[PDB]
This record gives C-alpha cells, sequence and structure tokens, in this order.
C-alpha cells in the first residue's frame, strides 16, 4: 500500500514537470515579444 | 527494494522540479521588468 500511493505521486510530479515545461517555452516567447517590443520603441526614440 | 528506489526517485526527480520553477520565476521578473521598462520609456517619449 506504500507502493501504490506514492506511485500516484510520481505520476503527478512527473506530470507537473511536463506541464511546467509548457510555460518555459511560452514565457520565453513573452521575453521574445517583450524585448522586441521595446527595441522598435527604443529605435523611434533615437531617430527622434 | 523497489519502494526504496522510488524513494530515491521521488527526491531526485524533485531535484529537477526545483530547478524548473527557479527558471519560471526568472522569466516572470524578466517579463515583469520589461513591461515596466517600456512603460517608463512611454512617459518621456511624449516629453521629448
Amino acid at each position: 500500500s506504500i507502493v501504490s500511493k506514492t506511485q500516484k505521486q510520481i505520476k503527478e510530479l512527473q506530470s507537473r514537470i511536463e506541464e511546467l515545461e509548457e510555460e518555459v517555452e511560452a514565457e520565453r516567447q513573452a521575453r521574445g515579444k517583450a524585448e522586441k517590443q521595446r527595441a522598435d520603441l527604443a529605435r523611434e526614440l533615437e531617430e527622434l
């Protein structure tokens, strides 16, 4: 019974790793968007 | 013996899940400071 209930734990904790991964590439794409959002806005500053 | 290995496995897989949450906060403060940087430069754009 100890084996049964912690196998459920290594089910979900390995499940959290594969779902915590999906916001690693997603909030990389935020930093892809955010740094590129300022870059044009930095560019319009200096030409002004 | 196999519940001992999962006892090793539940902590060494936990050793990665601490690192992956350590990264997801880092992109959070990065994207957090980025939206505050562009909100800062949005002010003096009109001033200039």
